[PDB]
């Protein structure tokens, strides 16, 4: 840096557009020794950059992906260089306007620290630190990295302002979808021959409600099966997502049955109406912030019972389609409806069959039915072993990791939902004029030492 | 529960109250078998479990009975011609029998609409089978981390 | 303890049963390790390290 022939420009980038600070982040292995000296060099270079160049700061220079050294440390999953840039307080008094941690007032036992929200909550900027902590970083250390000092209180800021509001809208917006469906059911003409001529304007009004009700069940049906291939118990616990799925299944079954021409659709249509008002009993809990261990369990409960239903129904269709292929003489095209009807009744145990006479081939019907019990009894035990093989070893760690992660994940999805006008309204942090003014955040402390 | 059900049935006018009345008498002398333990002072781990066992089975009964009343009251509303006021007693009687599996029904003929009766009964199993697993996951999601 | 013991053991058990399945001709093809001429040459294996001490 200081020489007599030619000096070294600290601001110089590379072919990757990275400066001297970004290489220190890229070698910052989270160990004992390596987290020590990188904090020594990071303080040494920036003070030397200000002393040689008072106009520009070395942190301001971005990359080919427009990344600061603080923005880069969230990507590669670095902690020691991360916790030092956040806790940055410089004694040199010339590189002071870029310091991060401050001391407001020190009335005895109570210290008043002050952290800047410079890049943590970018209101009207491109991309934030906190967004890369949630949306982009795939490193395991993101559970520890959210447990740094300001972000544990920064996430509690916007949770207290947006959590109670966004939950109450979700309760009302579900009640709107129910009162629409009540007006559909009790105002049906009910002749016995569905569908109907949709020419009456006062019947055209309730016709619009089928667009609202059905497509809401369709969006919930096709996104979750895509989310399976590719349980937010904060608001509503994970038992609701399975029950609202069963509500979503019965709607699209209902929509088929009055388009086939069979007038017995009316039983299923009012059946899901009873569940939807009784699904509102999960709204009475309120809001949950303390993580239990059953939260990770109910994802696998939803993961495999949906697999348990599809392995059922494909087997019932497949074995019915199998038995039609045995019929070499003509057989009739209406036999497959009669195979599948006489096959569902055996699993329940109705005994109201039409084709299969168990008195005809008794020694074969039993040994297929006994093995059908053994197939189903093991698939039930695959549920319990997958739960018992989960609640033992590392559930003591991960259930307090994803619960912290999903609590941070949802509140930023709420933050993306508001427009740019309402974004500036409930913004945390205050303007505190320090130096020779910024949007920093007030943090309290209590300490009995340092006298 | 069986006492207040008994008190209704001889005020309705139906003389079959006598079966339920002596039924709870058999339990009450057999409930005295929990008196033989003595007194417990050493804490086990099942004590916090049996609160949630009592918390949700009472919820499991009310989510049952409101669903049985609600679906029976639903099917009366399908009847646009006159229907009769005594049909709701016959819907609810023929609806409890299906969950047990008596098959002694009076109105619902499964031979009439078989492809609809099965797919409602199959989904009725799936509704009840998940609510049973909500008991076991709430117990397994309790006896691991901080129950010690 | 044991679920992270037999899982390590069975992971090593199966890959040697796969190794017994190939003939002697295909055995020499995907052989790990390199010839590095050391001394006054052998089939050794390269291992990387990272250390900030030892200066
Ligand atoms: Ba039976």
């Amino acid at each position: 840096t200081e020489n007599a022939h030619k000096k070294a420009d600290i601001r110089r980038q590379d072919s990757r557009g990275n400066t001297v600070l970004h290489a220190l982040v890229a070698i910052a292995d989270n160990t004992r020794e390596n987290t020590k000296f990188v904090t020594k060099v990071y303080d040494l270079l920036v003070i030397k950059c200000v002393k040689l160049y008072p106009d520009s700061s070395l942190e301001a220079i971005f990359n080919n992906d427009s990344m600061s050294p603080l923005m880069m440390a969230a990507k590669l999953g670095k902690i020691g260089i991360f916790q030092h840039i956040i806790r940055l307080e410089i004694k040199d008094e010339e590189a002071r306007h870029l310091s991060r941690k401050f001391r407001d007032w020190a009335y005895g036992p109570v210290y008043s620290s002050l952290y800047d929200l410079s890049m943590l909550d970018t209101c009207g900027e491109e991309v934030s630190v906190l967004e890369i902590l949630v949306y982009n970083s795939k490193v395991e250390n993101r559970h520890e990295m959210l447990a740094v000092e300001p972000i544990n209180e920064l996430l509690r800021d916007k949770w207290q302002k947006f959590g109670a509001v966004s939950f109450y809208i979700s309760v009302v917006s579900y009640l709107i979808a129910m009162i629409i469906f009540t007006l559909i059911a009790y105002y049906r003409p009910m002749d016995g021959t569905p569908p109907y001529p949709y020419r009456t304007t006062m019947d055209y009004m309730r016709l619009a409600g089928e667009i609202v009700t059905l497509l809401t069940g369709v969006v919930f049906f096709i996104t979750n099966i895509k989310d399976l291939f590719m349980v937010n118990s904060l608001f509503i616990d994970g038992s609701f997502q399975l029950l609202y799925f069963i509500y979503s299944v019965l709607v699209i079954i209902t929509a088929v049955l009055y388009l086939v021409g069979i007038e017995s659709y009316l039983a299923v249509m009012v059946f899901a109406l009873v569940l939807g008002w009784m699904n509102a009993l999960y709204f009475t809990r309120g809001l949950k912030l303390t993580g239990t261990y059953s939260i990770m369990l109910q994802k696998i409960l939803f993961k495999d019972l949906f697999r348990f239903l599809l392995v059922y129904l494909l087997f019932m269709i497949g074995y019915a389609s199998a038995l039609v292929s045995l019929l070499n003489p003509c057989r009739d095209s209406s036999t497959f409806s009669k195979f599948l009807l006489d096959l569902f009744k055996l699993t329940i145990g109705m005994g109201d069959l039409e084709m299969i006479n168990s008195a005809k081939y008794p020694a074969v019907f039993i040994i297929l039915l006994v093995t059908y019990i053994i197939l189903t009894f093991v698939l039930l035990l695959n549920m319990l072993i997958a739960l018992m093989g989960e609640t033992v070893g590392q559930v003591s760690k991960e259930s307090k990791q994803i619960w912290k992660l999903q609590w941070a994940t949802t509140i930023l999805d709420i933050e993306r939902s508001f427009p740019v006008c309402m974004r500036k309204a409930f913004r945390s942090g205050e303007m505190v004029t320090v130096g020779k003014r910024r949007w920093c955040f007030r943090v309290d402390e209590v300490n009995w030492s340092h006298w």
